[PDB]
């Protein structure tokens, strides 16, 4: 067997968890951005591969040079426009290369507040779900950018069922019509190649309209007849209210919380005490498009 | 270098034997007309039996189940609700003491999931929850027969990180010591904080719980115009013991222990930039900590 | 913005994670394999999505009970023929499915030996490279099955270089002809249709061309002059040896262990104390196929 | 309330994880220990905490360019005695240190075998359970050293009930003489100040101690009639076999494996599909001593 005999179906490399805190000062005033960036390549040759011949590869090392560098020269006004600069510099500087992919998700640092007063340079770390973008260019292609949110877990008590599911000889699954709705959402959305609108303002929108589409109205909330529902009513809430969003991609990872039966301990649970099952869990997944983004391709 | 081609239980002894159930998991919710509350909590408890037959004898007439401590816990929470998981820790000690001989020592952690109300513009959502992880809160609970029923609380997995007011200077130099003096630099710390109560069960303890929290929080970051230099890790361990202790005269003892993470000012001279403290990279591993417990004189003297 | 304004590019659900023990009795001798499944499903409507209407909906519960069921009738032999079984069952069953895929991975529980004889019933968790496979199927097309390794880390102290690479203004690495090589390897590869085989046997084989591609001969070794060229070596190794792998994708995360500098601590450190840098770290990943494979794919 | 009021009861401070491999060359043959080593120290006076003076802190960074020189200038035979000369050099060195606690882990690498033959350089992680110790001093007392094995994951399909236990009116459990036993062990043993022997020899017997005392014979097993018997079994078969064990620390953190109830899917399952519990969980914790040490603790 020789290289006569195979195809290269798909080659790529690059510099992973590369991260760092870009610090910026307004006088005494200190704002923090740090980030988790991935740059992945596609080369137009694979002589590193197939002769051991290394003349167009680019370091590993190189890629997180030049991340870091952008970040100096640039600063991070958002995540999505230093994703476009990296991508953009890969591109205009090497023409080995075919393909790049930049991911960067943002540690999830809150300014301190005493009292309600902002500190001018402390911070916490708060993980109410992980903010990410996604940037990729072919050779020549349209630049597309990605922003998203992952690891983000919501929960109501009420206003959740499940009901009129297919039945056959192994369906041993109650229908209910109240029980606890917990989900881990991982959401990612395309703006195509529209790259004029302030990123952070948008970013913050499309959350707002996950949680309130999740919850419902505060004082009474919405019926969610399905997981699969909710996913669908996250996904029309965004696309209604967020023009730039053209595709949305939503994963719900469930936990049931079981109402555990306590009658042989001697007393009655009326969904008093609940038992999450982490594992196994259920997920679903959906991606919807516009159909006039879609049809312009 | 023996006599004998076995031990036996005559040539040793016990210095300990504990045993329990880990991560008993649940969620204990509480409707009020249409309002939703809700405290799920993972539970450990812990006993030791004044008898160990069942290690040394293959005897188990005297073991309580580990199932049988999972059930007196959930349905301690049936009957009871969860007021705060302090009060919940106290209750499940005291039916271990009060209902079983064999049980010579009890000990009940508990830590909170961190569920948050939802808000749409400033209004609390009936029923709608988001996970906010900014500090786990925990108890725990522990008694001896016939000692003191003693309850700490703590919060842990807790990351601060201000940007100025830090260095590290004045420190002992040998012929190993490589570590420049520093004035500026940024002090990133995961704390874990446990503090003492001893027998005092007669407060609020949620709210004693969030003025320590913004005790640690004060005093880790100075006032919010101005901050407070920090000399080392050590000495902001002691700004926050001595902030606790002065303004929440139920803690008896305070432990702190800061996990720190150096932030690298990255050489950027061979790649032809200047970096003025503007890109900095973080060291994970290895990393340093430091770990002090205060407590009042007053009451480690009386005991 | 209506469904009329929208398009439904992928609707996906299943169950994870369904862990379970399968074990089989010889007399006194036991036997065990412990296995996560993951099984997704796409239906040919999306109504519990757009319509509120759950009529076609498969129960994620009624999945993990169709696993067990399968486990408990039929054995399991080996994880490729169990997720083959779940696949054909999904697609035999219900119309209403237009594609099925099972996840695979064992729990790395080997038989507790003592002094050379093997434990009756005694076993130990020994995790060198987690065993997978995958089966899917889209209704009407094949039935195509994938093994692999994953968490594989091997490492060898010499013959590793990485030099005449590309240089530019924002390039520092030196060339270095000696080097740890350090590597973490997720492989996986296609046996396509083909279902005849020894699935244990082909799986222990294709092992043990990694192994000894990676290392070369145990008296000398054999230069590498980069992780893709190793990766390379690897996927050349399978494929001359193994014929029933179709396609193999091999992804190598490494770990530069750097030579510590100790001059301001008054010693030379000749390639004796080595630090890992864990993060950042390096990737590669290749994916190659037989020509015979790919054309008769058309 | 002031420093007058409040007492210092401990102050702690140290490096944590310092990763390194340090690599060893006879001729073309290559040797491989990798660590990772934990270093604390507590100091005489606490002016860093109570008055912002570091006069008397030996940098945490210092620790750790220690460890790194100490692995350079000596090699490491074992880890325990590796352990034992880093507490030795801070105790001969600075007179600040009142205490010093060392704890070191082995990266499970084993040298990969190509027919039969020992590779010169190339090396498999193989986790099998991970090897630790920890060495102490206190200023003018014993240097004590700890070896242990954490992580070692132990399950046998039979020979183990749970029986004849407490019964009240919260106890649900039904009376087992057959079940799968499954453990994940911690177990950590003090040799006092005992340093004359091979410190690999007696770590390898302990750990066969702990995997022949949880089994029992290969061609029948011993039956279990709790999971802290078999915790008994475990420390008296290590103090029976090996005397430089002084105290003896084991804790077996269980999984049950329930026979899932397949009535109502139409079919029996005769123990042979087990789903495990992961949580909530059961432990059981025993510390041994021998008489003869703690007496001879006057
Ligand atoms: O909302 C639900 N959707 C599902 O697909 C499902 N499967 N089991 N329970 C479920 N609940
Ligand atoms: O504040 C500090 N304390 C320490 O003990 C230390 N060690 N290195 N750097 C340090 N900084
Ligand atoms: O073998 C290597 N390949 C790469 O792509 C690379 N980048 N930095 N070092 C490297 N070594
Ligand atoms: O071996 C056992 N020991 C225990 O203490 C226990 N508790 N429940 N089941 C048990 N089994
Ligand atoms: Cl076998
Ligand atoms: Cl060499």
């Amino acid at each position: 067997v020789t290289i006569k005999d195979i195809e290269v179906l798909n080659c790529e490399y690059g510099k992973n968890t590369i991260k760092f805190l870009r610090l910026h000062r307004e006088g005494k005033k200190h704002f923090v951005k740090e980030v988790e960036v991935c740059t992945h390549l596609r080369l137009t040759s694979a002589h590193e591969y197939l002769d051991g011949n290394n003349s167009f590869v680019i370091p590993t090392d190189t890629i997180k040079n030049i991340v870091l560098v952008l970040a100096k020269k640039n600063g991070i006004s958002s995540i999505e426009q230093f994703a476009i600069d990296i991508c953009k510099h890969f591109m205009t500087t090497f023409c080995q290369v075919a393909y790049v992919k930049t991911y960067i998700q943002e540690v999830p640092w809150q300014r301190q507040y005493q009292n309600g007063v902002p500190h001018i340079h402390s911070f916490i770390l708060v993980p109410d779900g992980i903010r990410f973008c996604e940037a990729e260019q072919c050779r020549n292609g349209p630049l597309v950018v990605c922003a998203g949110i992952k690891d983000l877990k919501l929960m109501k008590t009420t206003q959740s069922g499940f009901e009129g599911f297919y039945r056959n000889e192994h369906t041993t699954l109650p229908e209910r019509n109240d029980r606890i709705l917990c989900g881990e959402f991982f959401c990612k959305w395309s703006y195509g190649e529209c790259r004029d609108f302030d990123f952070d303002c948008i970013w913050s929108k499309v959350r707002e309209c996950i949680l309130e589409a999740f919850s419902g109205p505060p004082d009474c909330g919405e019926y969610s007849p399905s997981y699969q529902r909710t996913v669908n009513c996250i996904q029309m809430c965004v696309l209604s209210r967020v023009p730039q969003v053209q595709v949305i991609e939503v994963i719900l990872n469930n936990n049931f919380y079981n109402v555990v039966d306590m009658k042989a301990l001697g007393c009655t649970n009326d969904k008093e005490v609940l038992v999450p099952v982490e594992t196994p869990y259920g997920s679903c997944a959906c991606t919807l498009g516009r159909k006039k983004y879609l049809e312009a391709q």
